[PDB]
């Protein structure tokens, strides 16, 4: 039953795949090869150029992505041959190396054994390889409050995070045949962070703030032609308003809008001064600067429009639809400056594609 | 067979309507008389109570809009009494008065004479009330460029704009049984106007920026109950971001946002520099700061969002399904400050209700 929907994704996959790749003659060969490998196994294996070329086909149909301009790009390391927990702790370790290049971020995924029978073989637990800690216990909030239940996880397997605002969130992953996962504290020589300060404002590092270098999300289960790769981490540059005006800013995260009008000297008494929207340009500003300085890849959200400008008028020369998602599309700061904001886009879900799954903690 | 239609829609707004006012026990009998009337005539004639609820709650119900907590104050002039163009005239005359009630805006719908066989009875041609003209002609743009198609139709009944970049057009509305519309120049005592000034930087003056008072919605249909009301149109006061981060901001309305930075003193020439957000800040402040000067109705972003979530808990209290609009919901700067932003809203169409109509010209 389940082989009748796995042949059925393989055929429409690798017809795709193939005809992409000028390789339209080897369709039906490969076919008979995947039908008897489907029969005599329950599944089959894709060559390296077909998970290559269907991961970064999963990027470009990502609706809610507007960084797909450089879907073609993507670094893709197969780690597919991992066995033990050292191996996959040091595929992470390397990605994150990699991925980071000094700064002039490389954008990557590393892609783990696919699930079985349903049966993950790796099960990464982290949302992001390098994320913050978070804590709330009687009135006391420290850290990032996205990561309190993974914290708390966590310190329920021995792990004790510091309490800073800041703490580095060890990787945390369960391999088949463990009742519990294991984890590892992140080497600090292997993690950029970028301290926040502003052109012209000098007593913006007063706030103390600082954020990672590259998100490199590892909760998403990547799909392609059938085969589910449930851990397969990857990673893009940051675009500055995911920092300023998410992750700094909002109420539920690390909430300084009102920090950030201080330090810039102006009144957070009136929401007709639009002090809120004042801060944000400011720290959002603060934010480019910052990773400019110190010479980690950044986008902002104008330049990253119009490379997606460029995105759909490359999908329309190449005769493929476009797909996306206008509310995760527009950027949370002067959304009607780009282009993205006065135009509609069909939310269709084409495969191969990154899709959500069920946390194994909570 | 219109008689069915127009029947099923009376049955469900009256149900309702009455439901709402206490009136519980009318409504057998109120339906008893409507099913007679229509029989004998092909329609039904609303009660005063019934149109000015009806007005109400096609607000109310209206998706795209984040002012809704106001529904039930809503001031409604019943005109359907009208029969010539000096009275239509008059009565639009009499609503930019009524509603701009000196600088305290009084929102105010003001409803004709409904479609009788489909048939209008009077149609009005102006998007507003109040709007400005637009003009395109070999390389030169003047005004605003959305008026271009309503200002060339207007020069072709033979109204001649002055081509300053605010030219008011005239009222503009068909008769039934006239072939061509009558055009009316606003009386400019009528039509409050407010200059563009910004609370610490005094050269924003010299982008001689200006805006009208009072948006006056003069093109959409109220339907109630099956009956149409093609002309009704109604007013609130502004919110700051719909002139300062759209009809000053867009490029295809005023454009101003280079000569806002050049003003307040910052380059316009590096995206990273996020000189497009900081303009429309600094325009959005000058729009509040202007009104509020002058003693102009107008409401910030922050102030109506935290509104409309008062709406939302009215309408669970009081038992009644939100519907919404999330892509208009949202305002068009620091929209993820608002908690609109971080929820979800079903975007149903409930009747009564306000509807888009075909232009007349075009
Ligand atoms: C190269 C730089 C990249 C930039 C600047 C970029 C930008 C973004 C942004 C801003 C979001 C919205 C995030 C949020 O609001 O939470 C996003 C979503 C997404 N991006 Fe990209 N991206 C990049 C690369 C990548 C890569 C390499 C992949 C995968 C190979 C990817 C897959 C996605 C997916 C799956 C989502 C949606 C996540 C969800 O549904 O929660 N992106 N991207
Ligand atoms: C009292 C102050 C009011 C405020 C501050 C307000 C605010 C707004 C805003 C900002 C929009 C979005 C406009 C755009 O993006 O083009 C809107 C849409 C709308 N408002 Fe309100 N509104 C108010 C009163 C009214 C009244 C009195 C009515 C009718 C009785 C009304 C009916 C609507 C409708 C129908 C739309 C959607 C128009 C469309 O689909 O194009 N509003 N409102
Ligand atoms: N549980 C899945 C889940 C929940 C929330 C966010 C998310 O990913 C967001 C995301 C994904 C990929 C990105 C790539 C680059 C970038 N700058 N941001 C990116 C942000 C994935
Ligand atoms: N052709 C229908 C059509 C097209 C575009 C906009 C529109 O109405 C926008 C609108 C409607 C009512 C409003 C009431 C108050 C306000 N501040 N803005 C408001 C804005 C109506
Ligand atoms: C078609 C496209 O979604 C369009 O730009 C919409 C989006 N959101 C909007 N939101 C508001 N409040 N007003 C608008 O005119 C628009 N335009
Ligand atoms: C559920 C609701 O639509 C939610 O706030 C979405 C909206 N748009 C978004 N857009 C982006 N880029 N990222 C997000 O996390 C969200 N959140
Ligand atoms: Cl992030
Ligand atoms: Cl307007």
């Amino acid at each position: 039953e389940e082989k009748e929907i796995l042949w059925n994704e393989a055929k429409a996959f690798i017809a795709a795949c193939y005809q992409e790749l000028g390789k339209a003659a080897e369709v039906k060969d490969r076919l008979a090869d995947i039908k008897s490998e489907i029969d005599l196994t329950g599944s089959y294996v894709h060559t390296k150029e077909e998970l290559e070329h269907g991961a970064k086909m999963a990027w470009r149909n990502s609706n809610r992505c507007i960084g797909r301009l450089f879907w073609n790009s993507l670094n893709v390391i197969d780690r597919r041959d991992v066995r033990t927990k050292e191996e996959v702790r040091d595929a992470l370790f390397h990605h994150i190396e990699t991925a980071t290049n000094n700064g002039k971020i490389r954008p990557t995924i590393t892609i783990f054994p696919p699930e079985e029978k349903g049966e993950k073989q790796v099960e990464i637990w982290n949302h992001q390889l390098i994320r913050y800690a978070g804590y709330e216990s009687d009135g006391e909030r420290i850290g990032d409050p996205a990561s309190c239940s993974l914290t708390a996880a966590c310190e329920e397997l021995g792990w004790r995070g510091e309490r800073t605002d800041f703490d580095l969130l060890p990787l945390i992953f369960r391999m088949k045949g463990d009742e519990q996962p294991v984890w590892y504290e992140l080497p600090r020589s292997l993690v950029i962070e970028v301290p926040i300060t502003h052109p012209d404002i000098e007593a913006f590092s007063d706030l103390e703030l600082k954020w990672y270098g590259v998100p490199i999300i590892s909760d998403m289960k990547l799909e392609v032609g059938g085969i589910h790769y449930n851990a397969a981490p990857f990673n893009g540059w940051y675009m500055g308003t995911e920092i300023g005006a998410r992750n700094l800013a909002d109420e539920k995260r690390y909430d300084k809008l009102k920090k950030v009008a201080s330090v810039i000297g102006i009144a957070a008494d009136y929401n007709t001064d639009l002090w809120k929207d004042q801060a944000l340009v400011e720290l959002n500003k603060a934010v480019l600067h910052s990773y400019k300085k110190q010479g980690v890849s950044i986008v902002d959200h104008h330049t990253a429009a119009s490379q997606f400008k460029r995105f759909e008028e490359q999908a329309e020369e190449a005769g493929r639809k476009l797909t996306g998602d206008w509310t995760w599309l527009i950027p949370p700061i002067s959304p009607a400056a780009t282009h993205i904001f006065h135009r509609s886009y069909d939310n269709s879900i084409v495969k191969p594609n990154y899709f959500y799954q069920d946390k194994p903690y909570e």
